[PDB]
């Protein structure tokens, strides 16, 4: 009566669409309520750390 | 010959399992290669910002 190929796609595509829409909209809404200090520090603390002598030549 | 209720579950459950396993193991492996400076700063820059007078009473 009905194809077994569409019965599986509808289940996964519909389940994936609902989960992606909910979880996607749930996390996408947190980016607007979050601060940009973790991004300004995300790339800053990643490989941009300060490394200078504060007391090696003038201090023993 | 076969139930249309299981044909959908197998598609979504199998697709969700493969996507969750791959994406899950893909992100879970990044936590071990990532630094804890974004977590030490995640809760530090969240609501733990410094606010003290550096020049208000002794400076005009």
């Amino acid at each position: 009566k009905i194809p077994s190929i569409a019965t599986g796609l509808v289940g996964a595509l519909l389940l994936l669409l609902v989960v992606a829409l909910g979880i996607g909209l749930f996390i996408r809404r947190r980016h607007i309520v979050r601060k940009r200090t973790l991004r300004r520090l995300l790339q800053e603390r990643e490989l941009v750390e300060p490394l200078t002598p504060s007391g090696e030549k003038l201090w023993s």
